[PDB]
């Protein structure tokens, strides 16, 4: 009865919310180097993302939710919880205070293939804008995705993969599964050079039927690309 | 499924005034202060007169906040520029976030905007009144945020587009009875937060927006669909109301 | 249809004791002065006919204090909100809840002033929840015709009836103005009675199948003297 | 319809620890004594009859410790309340979750032993364990909807695996409709904890919970008596 | 209506606590020291109680914000688990570690299934019973832990079921987890009266992605798809007495 899946990048979406009063009272020189050694930091991440046994990005998020957030991926759970602790002791992590986090592993669903590789190993499109969100499958009285026959899921998911492959193009989606890792079972990342496309495809699969009945979403993030020149800018008092 | 036309990015942005901290500053600091967040305004009186956006500011009721930011801008760089440089300003250290709200203004296509064709409707100066809103000087706002309910028999997304069109027209009927005494924008939010709707009311009186919120929850559209979140209430704040606010 | 009063505000306060024992005796007095100062002026206001305001103490750690006041218009309802967080003392009332809505009756006539604009009674005693109407599956309240609600409300009230000279009841409308429908405020000088009515209701269907609830509040008359002996530390 | 004996406080309450830590041991000497003057008032109220209290320490992160409290008045639990908060000591008791309530006997004052259980002596259990409860109001599982012969029913055999736990688990229902947030504050005490297990486990299966029972949070610890109180404090 | 009855073995605590950085920065290295000194000095006396067979306990590193550290402990009455407790919050280092999440529970084997022949014997006397009820706890990479209970909703109503409906769902959900012998230790805690779920669940794995696949695979067995409410997940890596003082170096 039970989806099977194939696993590769182990995940973290790490959710900050900057300090701005205690930024503020730190010396300009104070400022300068902690964002030296975030930089350092940077640089290091970017070599481990050229050798190809990761990947990172930073978007900027708008409302209160957050101010940044790091999106990191990894080849082990190690390796990604030495990335995290590493982060949290820089200096100016003190001023990064946590606001949410997600934990999950880039999932591709049975319902050395280069092909495959490029999906279970995903390289980060740069894109203006991303949106996050986790989600469930609902089991709520007749409401109930695993109670379903395997036959009947696969004609949902069909329709649901339909909808997704108009969006080509536009929207470039990392799913990861969490079912043992996190509090929801997916967290789905979107990127986009247009904010409204997340809008159209989510509006467009809660309609149809997959999502109408069996989805269950937490709380939705969006953001903005940042390299340097706008993350050394959004620390610029 | 809706189809929609998409304005304006929105951010309701709500404050709390951490009034201990503010207390302990001498009063020329708080004036240079406040002068910072006047200059800022300023700013964007300038965005709002080169129509590149709105915004308004509403002190709140109760403890949920005091000061309510509502912002619009053509694009999300922009809404996240305004934000970004407003947390820097040194006032805001003493504002403290409560809520927030990320939304974009949205007209549907349940029903008719402008008459069908080839005409783009954003080029219809009636349609573009509506993306783009001018934000009337009414004495109180009202928000909320809203979902549509996904629960057994009450499933709004698996409704036929014929019978959501109609139990939209109908809520409309009741709105349109408002007209003259509430405006409403409605924000859409699929994707961008965590209801699917962010609803602000604008009236000359608040006890019209308890009548039309209660007189919609007994149409079937709110009724068996409407699933809501906080409800905010304010009065209208200028400057006149700004420095005599931030006066202790 | 209803016709609308004051404007409430409930507004709950935790005492921050760790602060305000650092304080030393002759600072503590002054910001008790400006408190009463500030109260007195409240006063005047219920004097001559334009609001009302109590205070009582709360039980439990939801609260230490609440001020319940009510005003002709939101602009005064929000200033006196104002003033208030400017006192002094307010720096050590930390904001635990509140609430905001207006007085319902579902505008010449005395009677009906008496329970649009109502007189507080000194009552020993006060119940504070909020509470809305479900719709949920085949228990929706809004979806039902309404002659069938006209009956569910009729036999809610005969059960107040048989409370009059035990309770007290204030019902505030919040549609539009906070996160519930309404605000329930009920005095006694026997907080049992407050037990024994919103159980009896609870066995009406009116309640039993419709009533959502948020959190209870029960607290004790606050006057000058008790407020006085609740701060001295 | 109940009758309805002590006002109850369900305070709980966590150390602050790194606080307590920077005080030097004579001022933290005076704090305990402080308290412990204000333990002994209240063991007079016990001893009169007009009241009782009793202190567990809770395991894991909600609490470090309850204070039980049972007063005649809501008055006087309130005034309880306000002087403990007012101790020294108390900047260091966080406060993190409370209950109020009314030891509570329903009919599904004069008597000697209606009046043992409306005033309730607490036993000297090694173990406690506090929980609030509500009957749900949930489609066709509405308690209050029940005809009033159908809820005697479930009762009766609810009461009826209650009385095999005699000796073995002490109950204190408290009413708390109009006084907190769920509509009854459970407590339990036991010489050995997983008597609560049993008995809580065993009532699940029986249909007036099965069906009806919606519950909050679930505390258990340990009594403290002086001897353990002081060492609990001491760093 | 029969309900469950169970055997009950070692009362535990999940307490998980997120590292203040900010504040164990400003510490000078002689006083971290001395911190990790003491806190060394306490685990060690935790071996010694597990040495002598009247506990366990382990710790792992979590990953994501919820906590940086897991202590999960065990011990043979609540009293001894809370002395645990309490001697940890008042470690000097307990201050830089503010908890974030707790669970308590107790080893739990119910009669769903037999776990010994019914020929009149003690149980508690039956070594393989005992090796279960008092689990030695296994150094695998990998931690995950949730907890949950059994819904009582409408017609999924788990307290309403027949035994003999509710022995043929355990049933049909351990040949599943039978299936990951060798690939996922469990340790079931029961929580009914302790806390605020039903159980404690702990998975021990060599490979986080069979937490996946087997928490994915119960989820679509009827006792599970019906039946489950499921708290919040945390997953994490072992940490020895190396990896910890590499986690609180700066
Ligand atoms: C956005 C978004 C969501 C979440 C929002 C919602 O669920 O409402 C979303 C949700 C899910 C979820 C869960 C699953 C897994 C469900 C399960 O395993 O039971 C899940 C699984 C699949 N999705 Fe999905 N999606 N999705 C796209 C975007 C979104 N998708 C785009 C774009 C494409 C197309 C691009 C591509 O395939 O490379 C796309 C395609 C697929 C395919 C491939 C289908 C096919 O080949 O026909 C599978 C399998
Ligand atoms: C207030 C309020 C709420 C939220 C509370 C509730 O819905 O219970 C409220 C909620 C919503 C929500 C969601 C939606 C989007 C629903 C969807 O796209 O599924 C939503 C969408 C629309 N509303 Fe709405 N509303 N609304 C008014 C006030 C409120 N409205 C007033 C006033 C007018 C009248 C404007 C006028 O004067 O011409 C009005 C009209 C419309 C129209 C235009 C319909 C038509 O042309 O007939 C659309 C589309
Ligand atoms: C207590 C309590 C609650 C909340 C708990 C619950 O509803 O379970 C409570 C709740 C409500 C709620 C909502 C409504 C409005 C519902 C709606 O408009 O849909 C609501 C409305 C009414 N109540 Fe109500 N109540 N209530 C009393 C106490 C409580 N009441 C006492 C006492 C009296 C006795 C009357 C008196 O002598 O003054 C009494 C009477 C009325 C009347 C009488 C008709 C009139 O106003 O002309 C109306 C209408
Ligand atoms: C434990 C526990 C709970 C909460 C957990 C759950 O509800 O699952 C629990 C829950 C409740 C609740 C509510 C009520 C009231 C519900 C209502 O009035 O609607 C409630 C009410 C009663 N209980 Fe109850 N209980 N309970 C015991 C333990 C627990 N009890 C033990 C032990 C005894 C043994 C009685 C004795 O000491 O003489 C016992 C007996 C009674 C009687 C006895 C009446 C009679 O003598 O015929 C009444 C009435
Ligand atoms: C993982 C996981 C979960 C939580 C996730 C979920 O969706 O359930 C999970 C959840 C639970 C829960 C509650 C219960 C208690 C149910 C109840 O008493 O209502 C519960 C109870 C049992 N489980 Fe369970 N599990 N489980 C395994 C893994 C998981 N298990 C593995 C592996 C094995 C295989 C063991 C082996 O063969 O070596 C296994 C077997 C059993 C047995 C059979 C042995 C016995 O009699 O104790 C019982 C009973
Ligand atoms: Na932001
Ligand atoms: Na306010
Ligand atoms: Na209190
Ligand atoms: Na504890
Ligand atoms: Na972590």
């Amino acid at each position: 009865e039970a989806v099977k899946t194939l696993d590769g990048w182990f995940c973290l979406h790490d959710f900050r919310s900057i300090d701005w009063a205690a930024w503020r009272e730190l010396n300009p020189g104070n400022q300068e180097l902690m964002l030296n050694e975030l930089s350092h930091f940077l640089s290091d991440m970017e070599i481990t993302k050229n050798i190809g046994e990761g990947e990172h990005t930073i978007y900027s998020i708008l409302g209160q939710k957050a101010d940044l957030v790091f999106f990191t991926l990894r080849d082990s759970l190690e390796a990604l919880n030495e990335v995290e602790n590493r982060f949290n002791k820089l200096a100016i992590a003190d001023y990064l205070l946590p606001t949410y986090s997600y934990i999950s592993v880039v999932e591709l669903s049975n319902y050395q293939n280069k092909g495959v590789r490029a999906r279970l190993y995903p390289a980060l499109p740069p894109k203006k804008h991303i949106c996050f969100y986790p989600m469930s499958k609902k089991r709520d009285g007749a409401d109930n995705w695993y109670m379903l026959p395997m036959e009947e899921r696969q004609q949902l998911i069909r329709d649901h993969g339909l909808i997704g492959r108009s969006y080509a193009g536009k929207v470039q989606q990392i799913i990861g599964g969490s079912i043992g890792f996190d509090d929801y079972e997916w967290g789905v990342t979107l990127f986009s050079d247009d904010a409204l496309e997340f809008k159209r495809i989510v509006t467009e699969m809660r309609f149809d039927e997959a999502s109408a009945r069996y989805a269950e979403f937490g709380s939705f993030f969006i953001g903005n690309l940042l390299l340097s020149e706008q993350l050394s800018k959004l620390f610029t008092i």
